[PDB]
Order: C-alpha cells, then sequence, then structure tokens
C-alpha cells in the first residue's frame, strides 16, 4: 500500500487546493532523515519551484522558491511538530495570500506566495519517507 | 538488480578493508539529491557513528562522527567529482591512519581515524540513490 518514491503527480491548484501526503520518515531522527515537497512549474524535474518545502526531521524546516533554476531567498523554521518514529499527515493549503502547512491538524509553516499557485504543473514528494496517500482537494 | 536502499549490511573493517559502493542519484543535480555512508558501532541505526560521509551532490561534501549519541567536529570538502545524471563507483578504502574514500578511480576524500575500524559492525547507505552494488574486501 506504499506509494513509489521520489512521488510525481500532475498537479492544478489554486485558492482552496489542499495537497495533503501521509508518509513516515525511514529512519530515526537522530538519524536526521528528510522530506521534500516541491510545487513546480512544469513535469521535468529541473523546472523551477513555486514552493519547496524541505524537512530535516528534529532539526528545521526550510522553505524557498527555484526560479530561472536559482534558489530565492531562503525561509527557515525550528517549529517541529514532527514526532520521532510516528506517521504524519501534513496538508499544504493554498490560500489566496499564502501557502499553509498542516502537520497532524495543527498549524505550523507558512509561505507567501512569490509566483501565483496556478502555475504549478507539478507536485514531487521523495527523500527519506514512505508514502501511503497523496491527495489534491479542493473547497470553496 | 537494484539493492534495497537503505541498505543495511553487517561488516567488519581492519587496515586494508575497502567498502565498495556502486549506485546513481535518483534526481539530477539541480535538485540537490543526497547519498549517506555510515559506518556504525552496533547493528541498530541509533548507533554511535565512526566514520559519516554524506554528498550534497554538486554543492559540498560533510564527513564527521557521532559519539556518544552526538556529532562532533564536522569536517566540509567542496571538491565534487561525481558526475550530473550518472552511475558513480565510490570506494573507501581503511589506512592505518584514515578513510581514503575514492571517487571513479579517483582520490576525493580522507578522514583520520577518531575511533578504531575495529569498532565497526555495520554499514548504512541511504539518501537519494539507487544501489546496484555493495562488497566489503580486504587486501593485505
Amino acid at each position: 500500500s506504499l506509494l513509489p518514491v521520489p512521488y510525481t503527480e500532475a498537479a492544478s491548484l489554486s485558492t482552496g487546493s489542499t495537497v495533503t501526503i501521509k508518509g513516515r520518515p525511514l529512519a530515526c531522527f537522530l538519524n536526521e532523515p528528510y522530506l521534500q515537497v516541491d510545487f513546480h512549474t512544469e513535469m521535468k524535474e529541473e523546472s523551477d519551484i513555486v514552493f519547496h518545502f524541505q524537512v530535516c526531521f528534529g532539526r528545521r524546516v526550510v522553505m524557498n522558491s527555484r526560479e530561472y533554476g536559482a534558489w530565492k531567498q531562503q525561509v527557515e523554521s525550528k517549529n517541529m511538530p514532527f514526532q520521532d518514529g510516528q506517521e504524519f499527515e501534513l496538508s499544504i493549503s493554498v490560500l489566496p495570500d499564502k501557502y499553509q502547512v498542516m502537520v497532524n491538524g495543527q498549524s505550523s509553516y507558512t509561505f507567501d506566495h512569490r509566483i501565483k499557485p496556478e502555475a504549478v504543473k507539478m507536485v514531487q514528494v521523495w527523500r527519506d519517507i514512505s508514502l501511503t496517500k497523496f491527495n489534491v482537494s479542493y473547497l470553496k
């Protein structure tokens, strides 16, 4: 019942869209497994990234965009709602002005739009997790 | 013909041992896939690490040890013999005073022993690679 990782799915997003991801780190937090979610402008993996979300479990989260191939201003958070050894549910909601990232139902990170979410054509979920669910939903 | 990743194998090392690893990154270098090789003191993943070798492909390599659960002095190298999109052969040779890391036959990194290599009981290879070969050999 596991999805392949790296996991890539075509996607369209607008205000009211939510990307929901259920999975589990492949290692204990002492080993610093990573999780990465990238919202890309094209299906190709080297395409620009409207929203990059990277967890180093137990340490920090970084967020950024990659525009014309170059990483822009990095944002860092030390908020760490993820729990060592546990399955997590991560949801990324598209609001008018930002993405909101919920972890296990708790608001945990936000990132103001640098590019309209309508530029997204693909989502990739990768690094040191197993994945059981990936869903894009919409509520107006 | 791919080996499972994370890949864990029991191992014993001394002067003259070589760990040889063939694999390929799972992403283009622009996406910064990682590779990690850890020489552990016990079979459990949370055990201490005599030699930690972490590649961020296209950017840098860090090396360290984890002793009584704590990371020690990080060493960083910007040497990057790995080639974007290519299979690599990595060998880690145990010398009297250090590990020598060869990449595609070229001496690329070294790390002085902080703990005797005889303390190693397990090797783990993980992060964003596919793996086709893992071998421990010995030449006196």
